[PDB]
């Protein structure tokens, strides 16, 4: 069973070479030969029984790749485990491998305007399929962005993604959350449990952003405090928009705060092209229900070069509707069973 640092990684024999590619709250991704298809695969090793939250996020994320069928959305070549479910400690996710991803490449690379369009593109065309799906990412931030040599882009980590439910999203002032506090959208800290598609593209245009700038817009050290810089940029919002949020506490805590103006976007990116601008205020709209769709920024004037109605499939099946950690480690065993 080979080791790769300080840990075991039974994926053989066909899966060799393995090299060490990282770590996290997901698992650790390895780069291995696949000696049967000849090329090289990045292996996720996963280990969720010990806890209920770990085994529905490995579930949630196999459920929905093993069904999600998009050039822009990484998928699963296969998965490894052990035969029977007494002796299935871990999960092995065989996936496409890629060179780098955008938290990486943001770091140390400027990005050109043609680069910026293109992963834009491809994010948004991406992200179309899985809407279409009435699925919602709600973890989309650069190191969920896969990148190829030949700047082909790919979306990750279904684990926290979640069926619309626009009719159960109100919530109290400040209710905890999970997704990356540098890219939630401002209704999460105010009234929402984020399951509407508009969280999403909140966070796309925090990424499109960060593109042109290389450095993080809205980079909040806490709960509130990402509320704080959404505000200081987009400015304070208007009565319409604050007539909007019902919630008491949250709308109270608005109108306590001094005015605040708006900070142009010309003046943050005076080096950035006036339509990716332009979609990006679209984007970055602090109401939810103004703020702009997958469809509407996909045939935004900044993307017309790459628009194609007929080139942006839309799911077959979307999801129809969204327990002991003893149970969902058969549901796994179960779902897994195709690829044994
Ligand atoms: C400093 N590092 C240098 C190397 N970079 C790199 C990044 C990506 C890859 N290829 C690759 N192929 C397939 C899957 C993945 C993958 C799935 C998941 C993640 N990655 C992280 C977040 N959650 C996931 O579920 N990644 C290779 C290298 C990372 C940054």
């Amino acid at each position: 069973p080979e080791m790769v640092r300080g840990q075991v990684f039974d994926v053989g024999p066909r899966y060799t070479n393995l090299s060490y590619i990282g770590e996290g709250a997901y698992g650790m991704v390895c780069s291995a030969y696949d000696n049967l298809n000849k090329v090289r695969v990045a292996i996720k090793k996963i280990s969720p029984f010990e806890h209920q939250t770990y085994c529905q996020r490995t579930l949630r994320e196999i459920k929905i790749l093993l069904r999600f069928r998009h050039e822009n959305i990484i998928g699963i070549n296969d998965i490894i485990r052990a035969p029977t479910i007494e002796q299935m400690k871990d999960v092995y996710i065989v996936q496409d491998l890629m060179e780098t991803d955008l938290y990486k490449l943001l770091k140390t690379q400027h990005l050109s305007n043609d680069h910026i369009c293109y992963f834009l593109y491809q994010i948004l065309r991406g992200l179309k399929y899985i809407h279409s799906a009435n699925v919602l990412h709600r973890d989309l931030k650069p190191s969920n962005l896969l990148l190829n040599t030949t700047c082909d882009l790919k979306i990750c980590d279904f684990g926290l993604a979640r069926v619309a439910d626009p009719d159960h999203d109100h919530t109290g002032f400040l209710t905890e959350y999970v997704a990356t506090r540098w890219y939630r959208a401002p209704e999460i800290m105010l009234n929402s449990k984020g399951y509407t598609k508009s969280i999403d593209i909140w966070s796309v245009g925090c990424i499109l952003a960060e593109m042109l700038s290389n450095r993080p817009i809205f980079p909040g050290k806490h709960y509130l405090d990402q509320l704080n810089h959404i505000l200081g940029i987009l400015g304070s919002p208007s009565q319409e928009d604050l007539n909007c949020i019902i919630n008491l506490k949250a709308r109270n805590y608005l109108l306590s705060l001094p005015h605040k103006n708006k900070v142009p976007w010309n003046r943050l990116f005076p080096n950035a092209d006036s339509k990716a601008l332009d979609l990006l205020d679209k984007m970055l709209t602090f109401n939810p229900h103004k703020r702009i769709e997958v469809e509407q920024a996909l045939a935004h004037p900044y993307l017309e070069q790459y628009y194609d109605p007929s080139d942006e499939p839309i799911a077959e099946a979307p999801f129809k509707f969204d327990l002991p950690k003893e149970k969902l480690k058969e549901l796994i065993f179960e779902e897994t069973a195709r690829f044994q």
